[PDB]
DNA sequence: TGTCCCTTTGTCTCTCT
DNA sequence: AGAGAGATAAAGGGACA
């Protein structure tokens, strides 16, 4: 008999419990945490489930699964019901920092370092808590932490990097392996190649941090000769998350493409500079005809899809929904080309196949404004949360349809259209805003921490911004968002 | 296997002008 | 507004006890 079969019922078992109260938890979280915490997690979170639920540490079952769903997920559960109150009143952090920093692989190695590394850190190294948490939160956090605390002086006196940078390079997994490379080819990148150290530090402060740098340094020169590339374009592909593979990709790709489709190397490089650019660039060598056929795409629209994260999911899911999407739901391919150009692309155009219908029937939207509002990055998300709350956005708060969808249509749609929701209320009622400023203040980019920035100006002032009308600071937010605020605080004092 | 660490890819959100 | 940057996450491999 196949042997995984004792442990998978045992799983089965104990999951089918977890159902059950306090947790509550569905297929998907429970599939989750088998997945990556396997049978332990799934066994330690039933174990612990009464003691992390209500007080003392009052966890969310979102919260529960968020640690328990990564390797050694049992581990970290032990230590979170330990350390949690440890680290929040004797380090001042919050139990959502405390979770962000169990919640990834080894989260017990992380904890602990946290508990051991957080005052030498501050106190030794200047750096704060918000710091040395982001530090913490990614899988090697123990790692990282051991290596900034090693390797911030050297970093920051024999090689010019601020605390900042040193910080930004430790913030990624594999942290360690990305300082230890700055540290060795910083001079090298710097003085051979001619690069900033602040291109360095843009090429390092990305996952896989240390194989960016290592290949940089050994194409940099093949690329900036045999393929006519600037030293800008190199490091735009190398920083953009692309990283080695990007880089690979585009030594093999670039003439490929050129010569094959008339795509320039200008083309080619925006379609490398993202997370996945290698996966792009071969689908785009592959798909580029299979679009462009009978005048159908033009290469430069299979660009634009191509020269986004993901642009690979994009560009496949364009052409499994194009002709349905423009048949069956009346979209123009211009529309379904908007759609796919964004971050997420592939998620923003199954969620407007899906959603189309409901929202024109049910809603009273037309296809333009479900266009409108799927074509931002995260367009599945602010689909999703306008079809939720619309009606109380729009029959409790007394929004028109045209001014939600003008929320929904930014990225981050979604955390602006739930912080209106939220907080027009006070800020309309309590401080005499009226739904038109907050509709203007919400409607950028930023919008959630916008709102955030304002609610909080006018619950507890800082004296800094008191010289400053309603109409001022709404005028302010609108212009440039929570950083606006920010920034003329600065300014005052 | 369980746990830790690293790398790649994909998705979402905010900033910067 | 559209590029740049960072946050959050899934999932696979190396390593080792």
């Amino acid at each position: 008999q196949w042997s995984g079969a004792r442990a998978l019922e045992a799983l089965l078992t104990v999951a089918g419990e977890l159902r059950g109260p306090p947790l509550q938890l569905d297929t998907g979280q429970l599939l989750k945490i088998a997945k990556r915490g396997g049978v332990t997690a799934v066994e330690a979170v039933h174990a612990w489930r009464n003691a992390l639920t209500g007080a003392p540490l009052n966890l969310t079952p979102e919260q529960v699964v968020a640690i328990a769903s990564h390797d050694g997920g049992k581990q970290a559960l032990e230590t979170v019901q330990r350390l949690l109150p440890v680290l929040c009143q004797a380090h001042g952090l919050t139990p959502q920092q405390v979770v962000a920093i169990a919640s990834h692989d080894g989260g017990k190695q992380a904890l602990e370092t946290v508990q051991r590394l957080l005052p030498v850190l501050c106190q030794a190294h200047g750096l704060t808590p918000e710091q040395v948490v982001a530090i913490a939160s990614h899988d090697g956090g123990k790692q990282a932490l051991e290596t900034v605390q090693a390797l911030l002086p050297v970093l920051c006196q024999a090689h010019g990097l601020t605390p900042e940078q040193v910080v930004a390079i430790a913030s990624n997994g594999g942290g360690k392996q990305a300082l230890e490379t700055v540290q060795r080819l910083l001079p090298v990148l710097c003085q051979a190649h001619g690069l900033t150290p602040q291109q360095v530090v843009a090429i390092a402060s990305n996952g896989g941090g240390k194989q960016a740098l290592e290949t940089v340094q050994r194409l940099l020169p093949v690329l900036c000769q045999a393929h006519g590339l600037t030293p800008q374009q190199v490091v735009a592909i190398a920083s953009n998350g692309g990283g080695k593979q990007a880089l690979e990709t585009v030594q093999r790709l670039l003439p490929v493409l050129c010569q094959a489709h008339g795509l320039t190397p200008q083309q080619v490089v925006a379609i490398a500079s993202n997370k996945g650019g290698k996966q792009a660039l071969e689908t785009v060598q592959r798909l580029l005809p299979v679009l462009c056929q009978a005048h159908g795409l033009t290469p430069q629209q299979v660009v634009a899809i191509a020269s986004n994260g993901g642009g690979k999911q994009a560009l496949e899911t364009v052409q499994r929904l194009l002709p349905v999407l423009c048949q069956a739901h009346g979209l123009t391919p211009q529309q379904v080309v908007a759609i796919a150009s964004h971050d997420g692309g592939k998620q923003a155009l199954e969620t407007v196949q899906r959603l189309l219908p409901v929202l024109c029937q049910a809603h009273g939207l037309t296809p333009e404004q479900v266009v409108a509002i799927a074509s931002n990055g995260g367009g599945k998300q602010a689909l999703e949360t306008v079809q939720r709350l619309l009606p109380v956005l729009c029959q409790a708060h007394g929004l028109t349809p045209e001014q939600v969808v003008a929320i929904a249509s930014h990225d981050g749609g979604k955390q602006a259209l739930e912080t209106v929701q939220r907080l027009l209320p006070v800020l309309c009622q309590a401080h005499g805003l009226t739904p038109q400023q907050v509709v203007a203040i919400a409607s950028n980019g930023g919008g959630r921490p916008a709102l955030e920035s304002i609610v909080a100006q006018l619950s507890r002032p800082d004296p800094a911004l008191a010289a400053l009308t309603n109409d001022h600071l709404v005028a302010l937010a609108c212009l440039g968002g929570r950083p606006a605020l920010d920034a003329v605080k600065k300014l005052e004092h």
